[PDB]
């Protein structure tokens, strides 16, 4: 039969900026 | 032999809110 | 033969704090 399964996969993107802040 | 490694994970979540604006 | 792949990755981490406010 075939090998097991690989290793998970590398870690994602970081996550996008977040929005702008609020009004001074 | 094991599989290849996964692929990349997703990107991560949106950052907060930046810090407030200038006074005005 | 060679198993399969793996899992996908973890998700990326959060993204950074957004810009400061707008002028104005």
């Amino acid at each position: 039969p075939p090998g097991p399964p690989g290793p998970p996969g590398p870690k994602g993107e970081p996550g996008p900026p977040g929005p702008p802040g609020p009004p001074g």
